[PDB]
């Protein structure tokens, strides 16, 4: 079993609705960037790119309280809800800066299945945010709450963002301060995510990353990252921002619930 | 209809007295300059301005606590109360600093339809209004408390306040945050203002800005910025500082509630 | 439908775990006996019958918090966890007598949908209860989750607690309360059952009551209260003290969820 | 001049939703017989009563928090919210025990407007309710709510629950403990509600009783409480089990807040 | 294990305290009759009688927290420490009353490694103990507290408290409510004790009950209650009011914890 | 008239004690200097000051919560207790910085009558003590407790901290942030400061400032101050650091509380 | 006896399962490197590691909260674990501050035995965390929670990190402010360590610090330290990035419990 050590029912059983009982694997689409970069493509209407995105795969989606009050449609089949806890905005003085937006207790009476958290791993005063992850950490273990710790090795002296020994780092430090799981950067190859993976006490998902440029590339990372070790996935652009997000969606879902070759999968995206 | 997802009796309940019925829109009228820039021409004696505007079939007002427990008139149309919970002062040695100065239950003890916040996107230490809008976002949705988040893009390296994208980013981030309504800036045309209004899942209310040169410029904006899609308008000095206040609010309401066009509206200016 | 009416996110998303989405009715398996009666035929291996019951068709099953952390399938047809909060014994100088053994924050991080509580109306002291009933609705609403309330018309002066004007009232008692679901006992023919379901405007769910002569005679009273409107079922040892199970839980599935008759349903009993 | 001596700005405000603005009165109509008497003729369909009696332009109803939930419309004319916060049965083994079942917290956060609390003045350990009036009337105060106290003279020693002296009493107690408003019965005569009225510093509103016989005693019996004093009526039964509520509402209305007299007011209902 | 379905990282850590690796059994030697019935043989130097048990096999210790405060050895051999938290005696105008003296949060910062609760079923008002129970479970479960529920069938309509049904409820009315382990008399005869046992979620300790006539008929019960499935015995009297404390205690843990028989344990006996 | 609109039981009653009742204007000496500057001349001997002050006409006194400790009397006149809340000193490495101290909590069970707090709008951060007036001004309202709040526009780009329209700002403020009364700068001319009280919805004290070389240039000073329509004074130096208190207190009141002309008031300095 | 000062109960039994009743010293070994510098040698296979160095003798471990949920087992000889409470990383842009990241309430429903904090005297805002070990101290005196505190001369202006009067300094300033035990790094000569010693209060445990060239220079230098007055030893790299884990801290145990010789305790090394 994947979680088969954690000392919490609560935990168990809201995790799972955000993986697959088979596979143990999850896809998970990220649609929080409205508060970080304003409106984009395949965010304006939320509740389409939400109800289709289920329709297509996905396991659950990440969104931020405001939103989640509105695009409900209790209609097709049901997706898992994470809430985003932290808020930071491009067009800030110090676009790295995060801080706590939500509450643990507003997302469980929201019937959140999880909360995910962002920690910029090196930027200024970063270390507000480890006792953020830290003391969000127990409220989360208090009320049987999922915890994602999404991190990133971010910051003035980092020029290489996706270095496995910084990504590693960072990695571990979610697991040792209290995350359920980890979402971060793929490093680029299968053998030093390998490296990310084990040195990770708890399951970590890749990030997808801005638009590829072809699809097979893009699905040829993420076929990459899960033979490295990874949980799942949290494709969020690269998917809402595709021409078929159902399709799209699809292909990943093959690649990771059903080790589909990229190959195969690449057949989905219907046009 | 206009909230169509709201849940939560409590905020339908008071934003049925801030919203016209028929036409599903709203004239606010601010009057909180006082704390900001001092008392200026229109607000000294606010009692009169308030039945001034309330006579003229505004619907509701804003104004600040040390005002309200003062400005009681129980006379002419009874108009709604939003209570504003944001300080800062131009004499400050940083004016766009913006802080929580009063409490959302002070607001609700004191018979307030709804609670407005004023947040400087952009700003020096912004983050730290990102989460009050959002711990304040809790306490409204505990109250049933309507809030309505005045997003404006003010800052260091932002030169064009009114620019499309930051404007729609900034009004984004309020309605992702948890606001009920949000206030801000018209962009300048027809068309950039329209994708504020649909890149953003929360009602958006116009400001009027500072009090124009002909009057028909400022009935065409209102105009304008309806056609956009804006559920109203919240003008502060442009009424308030005018020579009939009474006719002028009259225009306003006319073109807002009754889809007038300039040409009607100037029609009930009577000076 | 059932439920338009509810403004409330959390109780919505937790009820759609109850309750049939095509058919809007619900198979609820009480297995609470355990408190107030011991040990009795069925409840001994409780992973074995709340397992049976749910590869059978239940939507949901109620226990107490000291046996979820304990007979916990993980493994097969997921079923709603509704925790009970009621507490009182037959060995009691005081049977009727009910208390709340378990608060509803323990329920909400045991990952529990719905929580229920007894009311025994005309017991002594019942108005304790009353008031228990009304804070509990109250610390419901807040957290997002579903109460069930069963009444019952119990006590001294009481020859008949099947009585319709009684059921009625204590029905009535529940939503006025603010219980989102009452469960009762049927009155014993359709047209004053279905006094008690007009005359409560939360959805009624009836009680299977002790063992029956014949599974002619149970499916029948079934049929008969679903056809006069109520919205489930709750049956506890007709169910888990039968011979078999896993089919007559499918009889029961079959009458409350596809309408069936009960010629067709007798059969799904494998006997 | 009726409120002048409320220093509550919250108070004025919602209480400006409860009475007529030019009379001074109020017709409240109570619809919270649910909770005592269990499902009553006309209180089947809230809905439906309570559009109608609001048609009939009653300024406002008495509901229960589980009612409220299933009594919005925004179809027609607003009436003011009062949520009942005391509960008893008939059933019970003592119908004259009335317990707090709801907090003023939750009324307000729900838009009431006001709230209301039953105390039997001489019921078996009345002075718990002392109590309970006395704190509550507390927190009204703080929160800005106005609070409506129903004292009635009901006890094993009480042959004549609407003896002057006791009924007078009562309503004084109500004034005495913090009440904004209190409900009582009429005393069967001019002059000694007179005294009730003149013995008690706060606003009394008359309650309707169970149907008396005929349209004319009933209307006769509010134009004397008015005559005597009354600031308004309050009655139940006899208007939404009539079978004309719009017109005996009007009826009532006609006579509360235009002075009319019973020959002017029976016009009104088209029987 | 004995606690495979425990999932509670703080209550497995202390339960290794009291129980035994290999066997997971455990004799626990209760010391708080102090309370109840005064000083008696072997309680008045409790430091004594502490590490005699302790020097035999005793596993661990229960004691009132006033105890606790006094014998501490730091010689001899560890055991655990288990901290009572009712408090009744015979004394008192009524026997069964218990009353929560102790609270968990005292315990655990005593250094306490388990917690226990004394439940008369079908005492007066024994009612109150059930809701006692209930809560302090939630508390254990908060702070990682072993709870140990000692359940007993006493009342003024029960004649036989050694009643197979009648324990078996009780043990089910414990484990029901929350309690990790319980304690309870043995029922006379194998066969009905497993009923017990098996009739109970959580691991049954049986009692040891008064100075029963031979060290043959004593062990003798133990064995034939470990047969039927204890987990262990909580003897009180039986051991430390015996001639050879550290004797008989070694015999009664070679028969729990190896499994011995009463002849190859009598050899245990110095005389 | 002067506290028209304030609706609070509380403030008024306390009010009553710093103000007179027949000329509605109050005479206050400020002796809080020593937290600012030290001993000095008039405040060594505290009890002195305060009992001549007190005999010379004053309506109350206003010190920090250790002083209090000393000037308390009962041998003599009684005059109204205000309690400062704020703290800075000119050995400061920031001279304009002021904290919280002293709670209201701690004012009132001192038995005072007043709270004051001081701020200086235009110093560094000064926004903090924007949020400290705007949430002690709750507070207050809570207690019932009336707050003076002394506005003086001082930071590092104010060089005439007497400017009209910056006072006339700094007024404002604190009255738009729940001050019940206003303390600051004369401006200089009648027809600026009159500028300045109607401006300001709150009554206005203004302060005497540095002592100035003339006494007839005082007393003028305050003729005018009154003629421009302050309710009052709060002198501090010019008071106790004269030759003659008792006298020059006297000349005050004549002033303030006669409307003497600055002729007749100098005839009570004999020294 | 070690503690003898001590008054305290919690604490005592706890500190009885950190340090070796005999020899009244301890061996410790710090696996919490996971959160300031990564994946390291030797913390990969946490489970692995902390059975191989219990099974070696050491008595406790330390980690933080998110890894001891993982590496857990019901097998092998059970050693204390101590939870800690300090983040910080190399990867932060100031890799000596230190932050809480763990309540010490959190540590002990956890089920430790102590928890530690680091204290870096001499860096950035140190004095931010003399506050943190002084309130964090409190907590602990009031739960039993043994506290380890991790005192370190490092900041700008500190060349020598092992100054003998630095560290003198910082250990002293541990112990003044109320931990129980100090961790802190060994000053390179018996004669100076022994100042550090007898200079501090408390119990002083020595670090290893990083992996030395030789087993016969680090079992030295553990050696030396012993002999200056240590009373016990935390070394983490110098043992799990070992090649003989097992091994090397048998030869530790032997240095620090039996007193016996460098060499005699090499021969616990194999290969």
């Amino acid at each position: 079993e994947l979680f088969k050590d954690i000392k919490n029912l609560g935990k168990l059983v809201r995790l799972e609705r955000i993986f697959n009982r088979e596979s143990e694997k999850t896809v998970i689409v990220p649609m929080d960037h409205g508060v970080s970069n304003g409106p984009i493509k395949g965010l304006i209407d939320i509740r389409k790119t939400v109800n289709d995105v289920a329709e297509g795969g996905a396991n659950a989606v990440l969104l931020h309280k405001g939103i989640v009050r509105h695009g409900h449609r209790g209609y097709g089949k049901d997706v898992g809800l994470i809430i985003h806890l932290s808020g930071g905005t491009a067009i800030s003085p110090n676009p790295l800066k995060k801080v706590i937006v939500t509450t643990v207790e507003e997302a469980i009476r929201m019937g959140a299945d999880a909360v995910s958290i962002h920690v910029n791993v090196g930027s200024d005063e970063d270390w507000e945010a480890y006792r953020d992850l830290g003391m969000i950490a127990e409220t989360c273990e208090y009320w049987g709450m999922p915890l994602i710790a999404m991190m990133y090795p971010r910051g003035k002296h980092i020029q290489n963002e996706r270095d496995p020994e910084l990504v590693a780092h960072a990695a571990r430090l979610g697991a040792e301060l209290g995350a359920d799981i980890v979402k971060t950067s793929y490093t680029g190859d299968i053998d030093s995510f390998r490296d990310v993976v084990k040195g990770c006490p708890a399951p970590v998902v890749v990030a997808g990353g801005p638009k590829t440029n072809t699809d097979e590339e893009f699905l040829q990372m993420i076929k990459d990252a899960m033979e490295a070790g990874a949980a799942g996935v949290a494709v969020g652009r690269n998917i809402f921002q595709h021409d078929d997000v159902v399709g799209i969606t699809r292909a990943v879902c093959k690649i990771v619930h059903e080790n589909a070759d990229v190959e195969e999968a690449l057949k989905e995206i219907r046009k």
